[PDB]
């Protein structure tokens, strides 16, 4: 269902793309993306689905609003209108200058020293899931894989029960991927009431665990507020929970169904870490945004105070006008480029973990269970959203091809 289109939007820049249902889906959710990318499509499209927006659809202008925090601020930075108002997640719902502050007390928690601290369980998580599933011959991959070993991790990182992942995963889902159960508004309302009483509980007595190092953290030398870090850490939270489960499962659908790329990894594992970027780009799943600050003319567009701008993460890499052939996996592709991990003062703060899980997926994957194909007849099946991903991943493989380590 479509929106009135407003009086300042002029009618021939009207596309209407539904992110949370795009036509083209049975294609594969970055192929329904790259409809925006067809030849007739302009650079700045207006889409009447979801209360109308905005949607900047190649790389050179996504970077640019992404610079310009000005005139494109994260204070509302999801679609629907109502999701983006009751937003209000710290670092992400800040712009400068007040949000470095806090940028710098996320970093802290989920930063490069502290993966390094985790690269030992992260590894020997790895490493049991997939000696426990390789006998068997056959896994449902998001639900044996994808989904407990980065969150799991995150769990650990944050000092919380196992037990407590299914209600957080179904919350986080439901700000990404709603099915209807719940608004935002509901979902983010029950996330911030499970950690209430944690953050509570770990200012009186703080321990070692990233809710306790963000509870007690200061900001530009002075203590953080329970209301700041409990919107730190719910965003935390949504990082540990929808991210790399998502992004996990492309990857090992598209080297399910490509020999040729695992026989490459199996035959040079050095070139992991290169495969890893070049499917973050062809694989990218976010599609965030922001809100104008004021009336702007942007590349012959009228915008208006207020409205929001669709700037996807997915498509910058996605963009034959960045990547030749984008759509061809290429692991010696030689300028990866892409915007998976977002863009300006906003770049992801996990990425240095979400690193680490994928090439650690990819090395102990590979060495364990080298051939393994889709379950025939499978017919797998994406989903959009703010971050995309993929339903079901039914894998299969013969025992006697894999290897102990
Ligand atoms: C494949 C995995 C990941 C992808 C593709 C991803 C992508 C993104 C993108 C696109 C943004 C910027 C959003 C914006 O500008 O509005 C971002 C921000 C952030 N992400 Fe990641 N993310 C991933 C993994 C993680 C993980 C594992 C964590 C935490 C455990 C996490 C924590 C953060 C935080 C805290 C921010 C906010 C930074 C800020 O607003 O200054 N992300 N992520
Ligand atoms: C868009 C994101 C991937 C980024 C980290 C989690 C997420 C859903 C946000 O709310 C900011
Ligand atoms: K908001």
């Amino acid at each position: 269902n479509l929106a009135p289109l407003p009086p300042h939007v002029p009618e021939h820049l009207v596309f209407d793309f539904d992110m949370y249902n795009p036509s083209n889906l049975s294609a594969g959710v970055q192929e329904a993306w790259a409809v925006l990318q067809e030849s007739n499509v302009p650079d700045l499209v207006w889409t009447r689905c979801n209360g109308g927006h905005w949607i900047a659809t190649r790389g050179q202008l996504i970077r640019e609003a992404y610079e310009d925090y000005r005139h494109f601020s994260s204070e509302c930075p999801f679609i629907p209108r109502e999701a983006g108002e009751a937003y209000d997640f710290i670092p992400t719902s800040m712009d400068p200058p007040e949000q470095r502050q806090f940028r710098a007390l996320a970093n802290q928690v989920v930063g490069m020293p502290v993966v390094d601290k985790l690269e030992n369980r992260i590894q020997e998580l790895a490493c049991s899931l997939i000696e426990s599933l390789r006998p068997q011959g056959q896994c449902n991959f998001t639900e044996d894989y994808a989904e407990p070993f980065p969150i799991r991790i995150f769990m650990l990182l944050a000092g919380l029960p196992e037990e407590d992942i299914p209600h957080l995963k179904y919350l986080t889902d439901q700000m990404t991927r709603p099915d209807g159960s719940m608004t935002f508004a509901e979902a983010k309302e029950a996330l911030y009431d499970y950690l209430i009483p944690i953050i509570e509980q770990r200012r009186q007595k703080p321990g070692t665990d990233a809710i306790s190092i963000v509870a007690n953290g200061q900001v530009n030398g002075r203590p953080i507020t329970s209301d700041e870090a409990k919107r730190m850490c719910g965003l935390l939270l949504v990082g540990g929970l929808d991210t790399v489960v998502n992004f996990l499962s492309f990857s090992m659908e598209f080297l399910a169904k490509s020999p040729e790329h695992r026989q490459e990894l199996i035959e040079r594992p050095e070139r992991i870490p290169a495969a890893c970027e070049e499917l973050l780009r062809r694989f990218s799943l976010v599609a965030d945004g922001r809100i104008l600050t004021s009336d702007y003319e942007f590349h012959g567009v009228q915008l208006k105070k207020g409205d929001q701008i669709l700037l996807p993460q997915m498509l910058s890499g996605l963009d034959e006008r960045e990547n030749a052939c984008p759509m061809h996996v290429d692991f010696s592709r030689q300028k990866v480029s892409h915007t998976t991990f977002g863009h300006g003062s906003h770049l992801c703060l996990g990425q240095h973990l979400a690193r680490r899980e994928i090439i650690v997926t990819l090395k102990e994957w590979l060495t364990r269970i080298p051939d393994f194909s889709i379950a025939p007849g499978a017919q797998i099946q994406h989903k959009s959203g703010i971050v995309s991903g993929v339903q079901a991943l039914p894998l299969v493989w013969d025992p006697a091809t894999t290897k102990a380590v």
